[PDB]
């Protein structure tokens, strides 16, 4: 519901030191461990260019937004339970705030 911020600087590296392991910034990346985002902030859940999300996640589709994504970060699968989970726990708002700060800057 409410969006919090802090510093994109660290948030930019947070993605590189965490999401990079599974997600790739390049659009249509190899999708090794999981599908690659980059630009999905303005798309519905389940829409990808290289690898489509899991049929379960694809069954459920929701428009993405900085506010909507904030809730998803709390749980790799909140409104989209069909989506798989595997993140340590970005429950800390400090990481989630700076994280999206960089993603929003790019989508900006
Ligand atoms: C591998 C162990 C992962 C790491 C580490 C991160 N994510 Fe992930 N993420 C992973 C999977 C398995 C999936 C979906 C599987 C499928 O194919 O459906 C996801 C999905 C997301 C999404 C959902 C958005 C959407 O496309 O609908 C987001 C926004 C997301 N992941 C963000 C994200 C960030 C911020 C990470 C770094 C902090 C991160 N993921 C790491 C697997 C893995």
């Amino acid at each position: 519901t409410e969006f919090k911020a802090g510093s994109a600087k660290k948030g930019a590296t947070l993605f590189k030191t965490r999401c990079l392991q599974c997600h790739t910034v390049e659009k249509g990346g190899p999708h090794k461990v999981g599908p690659n985002l980059h630009g999905i902030f303005g798309r519905h859940s389940g829409q990808a260019e290289g690898y489509s999300y899991t049929d379960a996640n694809i069954k459920k589709n929701v428009l993405w937004d900085e506010n909507n994504m904030s809730e998803y970060l709390t749980n790799h699968a909140k409104y989209i339970p069909g989506t798989k989970m595997a993140f340590g726990g970005l429950k800390k708002e400090k990481d989630r705030n700076d994280l999206i700060t960089y993603l929003k800057k790019a989508t900006e």
